[PDB]
RNA sequence: UGGCGAGUGGGUGAGUGAGG
RNA sequence: CCUCACUCACCCACUCGCCA
């Protein structure tokens, strides 16, 4: 009714090797046009299509006029960054509790602003447990990979 | 003082490669 | 699902360093 259920996953094969290739997948449902399984641009590695799949259903929604979602992903470290940990940054000029610069700094910034002007329920996605919305964004994301960049 | 690096302990969750 | 080998990057504490 009032908010939309959306399934987001980000992929990378040979994640840390050589030849990484990066995907984003998002699941609105069987059959709806606006699921996509696309290449991740830029640096390639996992935690950036996570953020990015993520940003990419934010950014649909908007088109729709869509302005409350459910997001679902298994990544807590896109759901505590957006949640707990960017509020923190801009406040001490984006560096980690280790004193080091927030390597994906960019993609945050990108994430929170998308953000704006959006009721968001950030739901994890629990290991195993059988969601379908899970499995079908997987499989949208490593289409996603195998797409030129 | 201001920049970096390599590690250790404890956490949070992911993404892989070779196999069977 | 299992084995072996990994990174991605955050939250919190620490250690030893390099630079100006």
């Amino acid at each position: 009714g009032d908010f939309v259920v959306v399934y987001t996953d980000g992929c990378c094969s040979s994640n840390g090797r050589r030849r990484p290739r990066a995907g984003i997948g998002v699941y609105w449902g069987p059959g709806h046009p606006l699921n996509v399984g696309i290449r991740l641009p830029g640096r390639q590695t996992n935690q950036r299509a996570e953020i990015h799949a993520a940003c990419k259903a934010i950014e649909q929604a908007k088109t729709q006029n869509i302005n409350k979602l459910v997001l679902y992903t298994n990544s807590m470290f896109t759901i505590n960054g957006i949640t707990n940990w960017v509020q923190g940054w801009k406040k001490n000029g984006w560096k980690t509790s280790a004193g080091k610069e927030v390597i994906n700094k960019e993609d945050f910034v990108a994430l929170e602003r998308l953000t704006q002007g959006m009721d968001i329920q950030w739901m994890h996605v629990p290991g195993h447990s059988g969601f379908i919305g899970n499995e079908e964004a997987d499989r949208l994301a490593r289409e996603g990979a195998k797409q030129s960049e």
